[PDB]
């Protein structure tokens, strides 16, 4: 599993961290990563795992590298292996103004999900709420029928969690097979939904091609799935384990957006990277062309150099700082929609199921990867203390 130490890596910089299976996984995935942020670890280290790659362990380095796109390419952001124009278009379809308009329907969606659970006194929140939410949101956002969810959720599940029935290419191809006819059909048309708007979008002074539309539509679908699913889960895990914070938000529901932000820092989950386009000396380390560098979005907000008592969750935290949504020219297009889903989920949950907790004897498991997450989250609660609220 350890790749041979390349000629240019000095030994004092070798810290073999497996981003797919960290040593302290059972303490929590963020805690497992924050081992890179111990006093004795350099700001920039080399791991021999996963082919051999760099890791920036600090907020300064992470931010700087995502700003320095000329040295640090997004051609290969995954370990192991006019953009502004495409972003402007995507932002037409998920920007704040679209999110603002949809809030109402996002809230209806959330409420019937929680309502269909509320009387149970128990659920697997990850499977029962968190999974079916962001996919349904995308259907809403994209004027797609609910009946299309089972086949569509299957394809996206194959890209990140294959059962072996489809290779990534096959699943990719089938997603496109599904999208193309809708794009071509709505291109002809003044539809106000997200596919229509992407379909009919202009790029480089010409119209977007069908191949380009299906590609952006594809990333909008898949980028807003596992991230949200897992982030919601970390958040609910925390609240389940912490009644004081649960009551804090019950007593002051206007604090919820600041909590969201604090939880985004504390339960950050994405770890992407870049590839060096040429040799480059960076913070006193010789990087070599072709080197891949992990630049863990997760780490910035957990760096004590950026937030005091980084592992402590405080909703009154004065200067919340994090790159949970990335940094630089690829900063998440879906962050606004994500925030809304987070806030809406918490408000609509808490005002319905104020008291709840982890099933007794169950131990929550985390997994670690590009998008870290939660295996399962069993909750229990007494239905007598819940309530119903309709829209
Ligand atoms: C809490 C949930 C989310 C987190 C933590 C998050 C995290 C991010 C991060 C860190 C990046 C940049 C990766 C890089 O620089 O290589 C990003 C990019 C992106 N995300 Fe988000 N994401 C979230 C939700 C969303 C949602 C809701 C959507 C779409 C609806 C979205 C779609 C995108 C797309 C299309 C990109 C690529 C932007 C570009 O390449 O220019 N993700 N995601
Ligand atoms: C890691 C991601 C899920 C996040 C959104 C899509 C994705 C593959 C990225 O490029 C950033």
């Amino acid at each position: 599993n350890l790749a041979p130490l390349p000629p240019h890596v000095p030994e004092h910089l070798v810290f073999d961290f497996d981003m797919y299976n960290p040593s302290n996984l059972s303490a929590g995935v963020q805690e497992a990563w924050a081992v890179l942020q111990e006093s004795n670890v350099p700001d920039l280290v080399w791991t021999r795992c996963n082919g051999g790659h760099w890791i920036a362990t600090r907020g300064q380095l992470i931010r700087e590298a995502y700003e320095d796109y000329r040295h640090f390419s997004s051609e290969c952001p995954f370990i192991p292996r006019e953009q502004r124009q495409f972003r402007a278009l995507a932002n037409q379809v998920v920007g704040m103004p679209v999110v603002d308009k949809l809030e109402n329907r996002i809230q209806e969606l959330a409420c019937s999900l929680i309502e269909s659970l509320r009387p149970q006194g128990q659920c697997n929140f990850t499977e029962d709420y968190a999974e079916p939410f962001p996919i349904r949101i995308f259907m809403l956002l994209a004027g797609l029928p609910e009946e299309d969810i089972p086949h569509l959720k299957y394809l996206t599940d194959q890209m990140t969690r294959p059962d072996g029935s489809m290779t990534f290419a096959e699943a990719k191809e089938a997603l496109y097979d599904y999208l193309i006819p809708i794009i071509e059909q709505r291109r002809q048309k003044p539809g106000t939904d997200a596919i229509s708007i992407v379909a009919n979008g202009q790029v480089n002074g010409r119209p977007i091609t069908s191949d380009e539309a299906k590609r952006m539509c594809g990333l909008l679908l898949v980028g807003g799935l596992d991230t949200v699913v897992n982030f919601l889960s970390f958040s609910m895990e925390f609240l389940a384990k912490s009644p004081e914070h649960r009551q804090e938000l019950i007593e002051r529901p206007e604090r919820i957006p600041a909590a969201c932000e604090e939880l985004l820092r504390r339960f950050s989950l994405v770890a992407d990277g870049r590839i060096l386009t040429s040799d480059y000396e960076f913070h006193g380390v010789q990087l070599k062309k072709g080197d891949q560098i992990l630049l863990p979005q997760m780490l910035s907000g957990l760096d004590e150099r950026e937030n005091a008592c980084p592992m402590h969750v405080d909703f009154s935290r004065q200067k919340v700082s994090h790159t949970t949504f990335g940094h630089g020219s690829h900063l998440c297009l879906g962050q606004h929609l994500a925030r809304r889903e987070i806030i809406v989920t918490l408000k609509e949950w808490l005002t319905r199921i104020p008291d709840f907790s982890i099933a007794p004897g169950a131990q929550i498991q985390h997994k670690s990867g590009i998008v870290s997450g939660v295996q399962a989250l069993p909750l229990v609660w007494d239905p007598a203390t819940t309530k119903a609220v309709h829209h």
